[PDB]
């Protein structure tokens, strides 16, 4: 119903690009709800699409996240990076811009002045987010208003607010983080989720807290698991998930740690 793309194996995962070119449009800060943004789109995809907003984290701009734009967006999603009102904005504030943000493609979708007419399925909506962007992710998914969520490296006040969530959430634990130390963001974020919703946590090696931004040594892992993510439960494509659950994931060098509530 909604797959698309050739049949995946891992080097086409890893890779740095899809098999979809892609083109962008820039977002004006003047848009409502949220700081401005980059669109990235595939040229020559036939019908719509799942849409994905990827937000950065405190003190940060969207070049800080911007290795998803076209990672996402070249397998066959529009993805929007997105600047947030302020970049001194909280979770509860990151929160709210990730859903204008997603209402803003879905209309734009609906525009006949739009270069991404007829490219977003509304039923079909996801978000990345890193740090306190991540913290406004979990909270978004709190209230179903999303398909799929990304932690990167999350940050939140508490975990308390997630034990509900039934959203698909991946989340990437950047094991020596120092800023949104995994012992008390991100593990406990997982560990909140109930076991009945379809949850990973991938904690990279070594990692530092911008681990999991992606444009650096973690890209190929970042991009498989991330992408594959989104096509399971945003596409329903079933084709990926072998990519999440069967595979040792430990034994790579770069995850220090594997949970989830495989099989889907
Ligand atoms: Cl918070
Ligand atoms: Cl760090
Ligand atoms: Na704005």
């Amino acid at each position: 119903g909604y797959a698309r793309g050739p049949d995946p194996t891992e080097s086409f995962l890893e890779a740095d690009s899809g098999p979809y070119t892609i083109a962008t449009s820039n977002v004006s800060s003047l848009v409502r709800g949220f700081g401005g943004g980059t669109i990235y789109y595939p040229v020559n995809a036939e019908g719509t699409m799942a849409a994905i907003v990827v937000i950065p984290g405190y003190m940060s701009y969207q070049s800080s996240i911007s290795f998803w734009g076209p990672r996402l967006a070249s397998h066959g999603f529009v993805v929007m990076t997105i600047d947030t009102n302020r970049i001194s904005d909280q979770p509860p504030s990151r929160r709210d811009q990730i859903e204008a943000a997603l209402e803003y493609l879905v209309d734009q979708s609906n525009s006949s002045r739009s270069p991404i007419n007829g490219m977003v399925d509304p039923n079909r909506l996801g978000a990345v987010g890193w740090s306190m962007g991540g913290g406004g992710t979990l909270r978004l998914a709190a209230d179903d208003g999303i398909q799929a969520a990304i932690g990167l490296a999350p940050w939140n006040t508490s975990s308390l607010g997630f034990r509900s969530i039934e959203t698909p959430t991946l989340i990437f634990a950047c094991e020596r983080d120092s800023i949104a130390p995994v012992r008390s963001h991100a593990s406990p974020f997982y560990n909140a989720i109930p076991s009945s919703t379809d949850k990973a946590y991938f904690e990279i090696s070594g990692g530092n807290h911008y681990c999991a931004n992606g444009s650096n040594r973690y890209d190929a892992l970042l991009g498989k698991y991330g992408v594959a993510w989104m096509k399971l439960h945003l596409d329903q494509d079933q084709r990926y998930a072998p990519f999440l659950c069967g595979p040792n994931h430990e034994r790579d060098r770069q995850i220090s740690e594997h949970r989830s509530t495989c099989p889907f």
